[PDB]
């Protein structure tokens, strides 16, 4: 048992709402909160500039820290942080960014990340700004993750789409 609320199962192991994920990281504090995140931890806009807002710029700093000593990341890679006020971690994970013009194919790679935390409030890679299919995301996100996944999907006209079209 744990203290997400509202979700719809989809299925064993992932759950789905319409929710900000600054506001539910706030109010469930999880293990871990995944950020959408670049190679370069530059938090600048969609999920990433939205949580590191919520930090009050710290995660910026931090992650600033990080590249410094190690580079960048691989897409598809990721990297644990703290979770400052939101989580006790944060899980940065790099999706594809199909403006950039990156492999989708690395969006399965992304989310084998997950694999590594048992539970994860996350929201859907490489969607959004970045550019790829959400229903495509879904996709694989439900055919990857194995540890118990708990969605957040922002936008309320993406999520309705979501569960109705989901198989
Ligand atoms: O990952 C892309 C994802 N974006 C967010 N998800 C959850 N919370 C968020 N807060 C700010 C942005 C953001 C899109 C939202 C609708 C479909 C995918
Ligand atoms: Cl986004």
């Amino acid at each position: 048992v744990n203290s997400f609320s509202g979700y719809l199962k989809l299925t064993d192991n992932v759950y789905i709402k319409n929710a900000d994920i600054v506001e539910e990281a706030k109010k469930v504090k999880p293990t871990v909160v995944v950020n959408a995140a670049n190679v370069y931890l530059k938090h600048g806009g969609g999920v990433a500039g939205a949580l590191n807002k919520a930090t009050n710029n710290a995660m910026q700093v931090e992650s600033d820290d990080y590249i410094a000593t190690n580079g960048p990341l691989k897409v598809g890679g990721s990297c644990v942080l703290s979770g400052h006020n939101l989580a006790k971690h944060c899980l940065h994970v790099v999706g594809p960014n199909v403006n950039k013009g990156e492999d989708i194919q690395l969006l399965k790679s992304a989310y084998e990340n997950f694999n590594q935390h048992e539970v994860l409030l996350a929201p859907l890679l490489s969607a959004g700004i970045f550019g790829a299919d959400p229903i495509h995301s879904l996709r694989v996100c439900v055919d990857t993750v194995r540890t118990n996944v708990y969605l957040a999907v922002f936008d309320k006209n993406l999520y309705d789409k979501l569960v109705s079209s989901f198989l």
